[PDB]
């Protein structure tokens, strides 16, 4: 089972940064620039990224699955065109995850037409705990976490057989 | 440390991550702080994390604790402007194959 929740309502979770124009021509949609459906890539709202934090205290009685991302532009110019801090961190933790990302701003060789990376972590948040997201730039925020339920008997098979 | 003894010697260390920066100068008093731990094989430097996290046993910084083998002959070196939580008691061990760890409710006589 899988229950794809909204972690961060879109329309209420960020009020000072960008939620909409975060889209990529690496992720296409009938010729539009898109982006990931179950995350958001913020970005400065006028000359200003303030310090983004929050918080998700899980009251659903099963595991949570959340879904973040990490972005290294290619050069510190870019760096500046999306948030305008330099300097930037990014800290994530729960009661058994803490980490602290910093950007890597380097010219990789294109892949889909990019320099930059985005590099994608994943965590597990256990019932009655909470998860944490502080930054001052360069994070792919969730939008949709998925509550899962376990059970055996299920397998991930690589097969070009039709479903009938 | 120079290993005197004939045997292998685990030591075991720590580094302090604080919530906020005021509490990294009520402590150490150096904001930009390191730590260098190092041996003919080991060598590491840690940098400490100063974030808020969620707090589990009342507390919101943390502890990460490392350990190493000392080889005889050798020496383990400590450097630290802070965030460094220096060992006390090392173990010198002796192999001996046919031991293990059992996890049992099981009443000992």
């Amino acid at each position: 089972s899988f229950e794809r929740f909204e972690i961060f309502p879109k329309t209420s979770s960020w009020p000072n940064h960008d939620s909409d124009k975060g889209v990529t021509a690496a992720c296409p949609h009938a010729g539009a620039k898109s982006f990931y459906k179950n995350l958001i890539w913020l970005v400065k709202k006028g000359n200003s990224y303030p310090k983004l934090n929050q918080t998700y205290i899980n009251d659903k009685g099963k595991e949570v699955l959340v879904l973040w991302g990490i972005h290294h532009p290619p050069t510190i110019a870019a760096q500046e065109s999306l948030y305008q801090n330099a300097d930037a961190y990014v800290f994530v933790g729960t009661s058994r995850y803490s980490k602290k990302f910093k950007p890597e701003i380097a010219t990789r060789p294109k892949v889909r037409d990019q320099e930059g990376r985005m590099n994608y972590y994943w965590t597990l948040v256990e019932p009655g705990d909470k998860i944490t997201f502080e930054a001052t730039g360069n994070l792919v925020v969730p939008r949709y976490a998925f509550t899962m339920e376990r059970d055996a008997g299920s397998g991930i098979i690589i097969s070009d057989t039709p479903v009938h």
